[PDB]
């Protein structure tokens, strides 16, 4: 009923597969590897996506989730293994890569200088690596929730940033990053450039006439 | 307000009320589900039905938004029990909302990869690789119960998973491509007889 | 976005607070004092609240919480640390506390008199006090969800219940209160008369 | 192996029945070591069946069979039971309080550290409060129910499934002591 | 220190596997793939066991714990790389792969046929295959608790038997299996056996 | 019938702190914490022993549990408060601060460089900051555990590490800390040496 992302990421970063691999009940990505992201409604049609993609090429699935509402599933290995599996989902899923929900920035704040007791109770909730007071914070809220992962992979490709927790699944993903200044905000502006990208994927057609 | 189900079932088997916290003994065991928006509505309902007539409730629960209802027994004392609630939730069963079936799929022969996922997700019993596959996801999420439970009068399967509280229900279903070709039927019809 | 609440408690409670202090992660009341809550759409705008917040003045928060669709901050202290910060909070959020959204309640009943089974029922997916077989239990479902806290800790203020169960914190807030009929309708009424005031803003203009 | 507790519980009061509820009919509580050995100890005393079983456990090291319903039947079951073990119910291991107290008037610091460690009804700050400990753990289920059918209090806490059981009661310091004295009393055993 | 066990098993089993793939949070073995399991104490000694292991050949770690006293290792892979890595993590414990402590059964019996609420408290405990009402049941306890996945496994090449649970972690490991009377106490006698021919010293 | 620990730690780091529900007040050394530990046996003696100490002085208590066979209390605060609420927590188990049992390194090992998988697998087990493959890594396992807390404060005041996991209650106490070989060899000489004092 429903693509809501159809999600190619090139090549995972450090901080960003070693996030992955502290939730994900799946495989777990080697270095440099590539992957996609699938989001769908709804959820229950993820399963179908999943045997079509596993039975199409030699990727490894790190995350198969039907959710309150939506499906996800994520699968990595070599890139030609990855965009094979990726096609026949795609296929599976009415062919057109332009017809997946795209996404939108419900929120994005720098916050500069994270106080004491704030960086305390973000460092409790979180599960990636510590904010330190004084850090500048980037938090970034987008729905649908699966294009947190676009967000900060290339956020992380831009600077060296630490991925405080970025969540993928749910009615929104939030992206929380923290470092310098400077850092923080070169990677905020290539987390919104990473979606713009998808948000004016149509602009193609008018630069190819 | 609204009624989400009034589920009457005649004959609960035992993977199915496995998830009610009951079994069968040796020497019929009927249920009622109800599902109520908002949630808390659930907490009247099951005053009145538990009060009207001895029964046995294998759920209470009140969850995001919807609440839930289920109780069992003979079927004389399910029946008298849920018509207290059903005069109390406005006494018309056709108010309830119908079932929808958001999503249903035969999977013949699961990956490794595939049964290793969802045996990390399931509550139920573990599926192995090659095994085919019946899944099923219904709105209002209580009628998956019923679903689950005619697919299991209908054949030797196992219930992998099982869902039936939340914004959706579901069903995981599992053994040979036979079984589970009759499951899906029987689950679907289920589904398209209290459609009727 | 939405200012869902922004709720002034003057005094906290002790099951309220003990039962607050059974679930939240942030620092940790002591005997009485005030406390505010807010809660925001999108939920990661809470984020921007909490840094203007504890920045202003020296309050210790209890809870900052993003879940599924809202966000949710709340801190504690002394009154005028408190109302420093939450008025520093208000500022960044556009200065008017009628801008929140008004608080409905879904459901409210009062059961009179407990059966046996649907005591314990409740009891296995509640965390505060246990509601015992033939006791009276309130009920109550409000919606946004932080208005929960106000309508609970209301209830404590007016009569000796016990908080058997108290969300604040979703889709829909909840409460459930339990002990002698007339203790029980006592609480009720002064948790509905509570969200009253509030509902009822807007009639302040009115009357000066 | 070793038998560490064969319980009759007459009487579930509502409180203790309520707690076992996150897992006024008879009970027989049985644990046993090692604990793989109730296994079999649940196939002879359910075999017979008419009791409902709450609780069937192996834990870290103990075996832990829990069976209610109404008074006969659990003895039958109890008796089957008993049979299949060594067939005499004075080779259970007797319990020994390892550790008891009144605590009189809870800082409200303490009230908020018990209340998130537990689950069960909430300790408030002010009220007095009762703490004991007892090896084998399940006998704390005896300890617990006796005090509840005595005094006016709340069950706090109470584990009765690890190397040693727990009961917290709190309350007006005046019924604390009642059930403390119960609590404590219901653990004695005569052996001479 | 101890060695508590070194296990080699040559081919995983479906139903073994499967249920490892239930709970373990590193990587799924594949059907027949070799797999090496090392306990020891205390427990964290077996980091620098992992971080040698892993480091010396190509192997997938499926299980790295550190539970109350007893420290887990499990690799799978070719079973050459798995030999060179459990022969890498045994030097770097000394050596003699014998040292490790011997089985011991605390507690052994066939259930003959499993009576309905007891099999309705079995299904709500286990998180493997399904136990029915008149099957028989084959409970087994072993201590150091890592040989379970030894006695499963043998078990399991032995006769068709499901797979109702195992533990391989803890002060003792258990085994839990189910199928007709026959087939269990084949299943039964080759657990038992598995651990036997490693109980004995001569 | 045992006292398995009396530790008291003069300031309280910024990581170590966050196990204990609090946080340094500010950038202001002069909010500085001291924190108590006591862990006894039989594991209820500490509800009687968190009642005396938090009734003779103004402090916080971060922890309270009773585990398995243990029981832990921890209270920081200012350091006259902190001391004279461990004096009357002393006073009641008995008087005696060199009672408890001394602390025993039953394993510690510096990884230099931890492996891909390595880093997952420890990520999926640990409370506290995720570690990175080729980060270098200490652990540290004692007992009894609560003098994890002492190894691991001093790990942290002497070096740059992260604290990746920390248990101070059960059996023993671990302690995983990460960062570049330099630190984590410096972390590990003060946690060492900390629990070699004693
Ligand atoms: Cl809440
Ligand atoms: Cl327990």
């Amino acid at each position: 009923a429903e693509l809501r992302s159809f999600i190619f990421i090139d090549r995972l970063q450090p901080q960003t597969m070693s996030y992955l691999g502290t939730w994900i009940k799946g495989a777990l990505p080697r270095a440099n590897m590539a992957a996609q992201i699938i989001e769908v409604a709804p959820g229950l049609d993820i399963e179908g996506v999943t045997d079509v993609a596993l039975k199409h090429a030699e990727v490894k699935a790190g995350i198969l989730v039907v959710e309150r509402q939506f499906g996800y599933l994520e699968f990595h290995g070599e890139t030609g293994a990855v965009k094979a599996a990726a096609d026949a989902a795609l296929d599976y899923l009415g062919g057109d890569p332009d017809a997946a929900v795209r996404p939108e920035i419900l929120a994005s704040r720098i916050i500069s200088s994270i106080d004491h007791q704030h960086a305390f109770l973000i460092n409790r909730n979180k599960i990636g690596s510590m904010v330190l007071p004084g850090e500048s914070l980037f938090v970034l809220e987008v729905a649908p929730a699966s294009y947190a992962i676009l967000a900060t992979n290339e956020a992380e490709k831009a600077a060296d940033v630490k991925v405080v927790d970025f969540r993928m699944i749910g009615a929104t993903g939030r992206v929380y990053l923290s470092g310098t200044e400077a850092d923080v905000r070169q990677a905020a502006d290539a987390a919104r450039d990473a979606l713009a990208v998808l948000q004016g994927a149509k602009l193609a057609a008018a630069l190819e006439h």
